[PDB]
């Protein structure tokens, strides 16, 4: 739902960040985005769970209108 | 002469060290690594050139006993 799009995104460019730092020996700003990488994942994954715990809430079912199509 | 060897023994283990943080993630301590790393090379670089200037100072002789041995 256009969400977990845009923060596995963040996630993406972070770790490639984080990648120059290393190799840049720049570890004061690679400590930073580590931990920053660190609270991505975490609301990552309570917004991914309470996505699919909504998607249980209610139950796709078919109808002629989609047969229709 | 004793010198350099110490030196370099010293380096050589900063070195691992440093290795040791990074593949930890131990951004912190590899930055702190990572300086004395490069002070201990300024003396290495120092305590070289030194040695050398000194062992240009004079000129080895081959004495009669040196023959005899």
């Amino acid at each position: 739902p256009n969400n977990l799009k845009e923060i596995e995104q963040e996630i993406e460019k972070v770790k490639n960040e984080k990648d120059a730092a290393v190799h840049a020996q720049e570890f004061e700003n690679a400590a930073n985005l580590r931990d920053k990488q660190t609270k991505l994942e975490k609301q990552y994954e309570e917004a991914k769970n309470e996505w699919k715990n909504a998607q249980n809430g209610m139950s796709t079912s078919l109808s002629e209108e989609d047969i229709a199509e």
